[PDB]
């Protein structure tokens, strides 16, 4: 049996934990937390960890673990099955990227259509979206957007954008509250993710919905993509069983038992999600280096500085 950190949402991680004991007989442990403090605890904890691994929504928070030498290899084998291009791979192939979710631009298409929507996430906080775009700049992907902007096309860009933002743009809470905005006709269009419009499609069904979601593609900033992922821990003496769960979550039967408990994208190319999701290649997500806590303190303070 193992003992698994998690910073994925909670209803991932039992599903692939159950998946996982009900294919191979081994008891899963999730011990359930914010990544971030999740790493703080492993590298604080070294070689005394209990944890076998470390199930994670943002592979981001891995780095650090690599660069303290607390991540065991993964087969090669293994890593090959979720390596689509655009995602992000461990150089010392001591971390997987299993699945990802998506920015997204939703919006009421009883009072837009595809016609009215802009080629990069830039131009929603322009005049032409006066009192007519939502935004949650309290958001962890809002933030991940703003890191993108800044790393993809500078300070400059980004401060500017969210400048934009303040004067024309609409606050929203929150994701869940931006979507019922463009539902109810308070706002026509909004800056979330995509999991909240496929989670409310697949409750309700889409012929009850006035939403849909315009997807910018083509390596614009606004097709960021957050990657969530797995690592086996250095210090664990139970590698084969920690690596037998890694693999499982990389195989076509632990991708289908997460794709079918959240509205994230598989990478592996087999398998499809019961939220009728686009396949990941055509999303054409944006390579970007990963966020690091100094990535985000710089973020925080252009919101600032914007105003917001
Ligand atoms: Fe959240
Ligand atoms: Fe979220
Ligand atoms: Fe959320």
């Amino acid at each position: 049996d193992i003992t698994v950190y998690n910073g994925q949402a909670k209803e991932a991680a039992t599903a692939v934990a159950k998946a996982f004991e009900q294919e191979t007989g081994i008891k899963v442990t999730l011990n359930s937390g914010k990544s971030e403090q999740l790493a703080g605890q492993l590298k604080e904890e070294g070689d005394k960890t209990p944890a076998d691994v470390f199930y994670t929504e943002q592979t981001a928070t891995f780095a650090d673990l690599s660069e303290a030498g607390l991540l065991a290899p993964i087969s090669e084998q293994t890593i090959q099955q979720t390596a689509q291009k655009g995602v992000p791979l461990a150089p010392k192939k001591d971390w997987i990227a299993l699945s990802g979710r998506s920015r997204v631009v939703v919006y009421d298409h009883t009072k837009l259509s595809e016609k009215d929507m802009e080629k990069s996430v830039l131009d929603y906080a322009t005049p032409k979206w006066k009192g007519k775009i939502g935004y949650v700049s309290t958001s962890g992907a809002f933030l991940e957007q703003v890191v993108a902007l800044s790393k993809m096309k500078g300070d400059k860009v980004a401060l500017n954008w969210l400048k934009g933002l303040k004067e024309n743009g609409k606050l929203y809470a929150k994701n869940s509250v931006a979507l019922q905005a463009v539902e109810n006709g308070e706002v026509p269009a909004a800056l979330i993710n995509n999991y909240y419009w496929y989670n409310l499609a697949k409750e309700k069904g889409v012929e009850n919905l006035k939403s849909r979601l315009y997807f910018v593609r083509h390596q614009d900033p606004g097709a960021l993509v957050s990657y969530s992922g797995a690592a086996v821990l250095k210090a664990s003496k139970n590698q084969a069983e920690a690596q037998k769960f890694v693999d499982f979550l990389a195989s076509k039967k632990g991708q289908e038992a997460l794709v079918a408990a959240r509205a994230e994208y598989p990478l592996r190319a087999d398998v499809v999600s019961p939220f009728n999701l686009e396949p990941y290649e055509k999303l054409e997500a944006p390579v970007v280096s990963a966020t690091t806590a100094q990535d985000k303190e710089h973020a925080i303070k252009l919101i600032e500085e914007a105003g917001l």
